[PDB]
């Protein structure tokens, strides 16, 4: 059974992110969330989930610099991909203010290409079907 | 073809709202969204839309005071129950810091008992899937 990780910060755990989680499991995807803001303790306890995930979807906070964001709490998802080189990654730029061009550029550094972004006047339950379309039929449809 | 009509601010049109609406949708409800938050020249275009509504739904900026927010912006909305006493109207106390008893108080002076609402850490898809129950069971479902 293979499984998609979702990772994100405390502050769309419960809102963006659940209906993203629970449109995964309406498509037969399962899913966990594991959220950044921990103490690397519980995160540590939880690197499992997410080296052993198929998918790994990274929910990020695009309304903030990506240069005191990623390295201090994404740097750590990203680095549990190559536990597993059969894993994908997909990114989301999420947020209703977002710092498109320094996110776009900071994600080509990391090498990742497949992005998803909140768009001005575009719901975010197109932008939940538009990842669980992505993630179902690169991964979970043949 | 009974519908639902959703009523909000902007602020939660492309967010929240949008997962509800689809909710509702995925269920074989029809429905329809207002924003409170137009000039009342489209508002008085949108009317209809509240009045012919088998069930209204208003979401409510529960952040804010209700003072502030209530005869501004959602009167307009609950007056167009009386051209329908058929029409049931169900309220959603929402946001991450609600002054719930203000609410709370606010909503019996204005006559109204059905109400769900935010919680500390409980997920806005299982919110969306309370006010979706609800609103099946009570109208939609026999
Ligand atoms: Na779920
Ligand atoms: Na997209
Ligand atoms: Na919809
Ligand atoms: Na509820």
């Amino acid at each position: 059974e293979e499984f998609v990780c979702i990772s994100c910060v405390e502050e769309v755990r419960y809102s963006f992110v659940s209906h993203l989680s629970e449109a995964l499991r309406r498509k037969g995807i399962n899913n966990v969330v594991v959220d950044v803001d921990i103490d690397d303790l519980l995160f540590k306890e939880s690197q499992a989930k997410i080296e052993k995930a198929g998918v790994s979807v990274m929910v990020l906070p695009g309304n903030c610099d990506p240069s005191e964001v990623w390295l201090d709490k994404f740097a750590k998802v990203l680095e549990c991909q190559r536990n597993n080189k059969d894993q994908a990654v997909v990114s989301v730029l999420y947020g209703d203010s977002l710092l498109r061009d320094q996110w776009l550029s900071e994600l080509d550094f990391r090498g990742l290409s497949r992005i998803h972004q909140s768009r001005k006047e575009c719901s975010d339950s197109i932008l939940v079907e538009e990842i669980v379309r992505d993630v179902y039929e690169t991964h979970f449809y043949v």
